């Protein structure tokens, strides 16, 4: 099969690639943003140049409000994700996702850590991390929550 161990995945959970980014969205909103449209016809190309790779992807929510509710708005922002994805082209069977809630907290990486000096790497971004922080600095974590991952498979 593979004549290697195991080697670094592409994928958003634990590097930073300029051309294969996380999805972001507003408060309570799973909409695509204008930059998000930029992301995912970066995703697209990879996947129209290597017609036989799958996408993974995750979806989540912060910590605010309750459980259930997170669930299904973590199901619509991968849905959205899906949806352009496959007004563009993209075979629908070529692509899983999961809702994940608020049950995964991101954990920063290298990049996140160089762009905020609060944030370390390795850091997970959980209830009680955020929780005695700055407005300012519980925004920032929020945000970095509200997030789509993405990890290319076979
Ligand atoms: C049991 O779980 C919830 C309550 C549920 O599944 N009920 C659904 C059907 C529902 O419609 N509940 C919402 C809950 C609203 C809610 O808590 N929204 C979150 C939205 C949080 C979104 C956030 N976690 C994100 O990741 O964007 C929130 O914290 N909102 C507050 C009030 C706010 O506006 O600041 C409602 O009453 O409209
Ligand atoms: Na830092």
């Amino acid at each position: 099969h593979h004549h290697h161990s195991s080697g670094v995945d592409l994928g958003t959970e634990n590097l930073y690639f300029q051309s294969l980014q996380n999805i972001f969205y507003d408060f309570d909103k799973a909409t695509l943003r204008p930059e998000s449209m930029k992301s995912l016809d970066e995703l697209i190309r990879i996947l129209t140049d290597n017609p036989d790779i799958r996408i993974e992807l995750g979806s989540h929510a912060d910590r605010k409000g309750p459980d259930a509710y997170n669930l299904g708005l973590s199901d619509r922002r991968a849905k959205s994700v899906v949806d352009y994805l496959t007004s563009r082209g993209i075979a629908a069977d070529r692509l899983t996702w999961k809702g994940y809630g608020k049950s995964v907290p991101k954990t920063v990486t290298a990049k996140i850590a160089e762009r905020h000096d609060f944030l370390k790497e390795g850091d997970v971004l959980t209830e009680e991390f955020v929780a005695p922080l700055t407005e300012e600095q519980q925004s920032v974590c929020d945000q970095l929550n509200r997030r789509t991952e993405f990890r290319v498979i076979e």
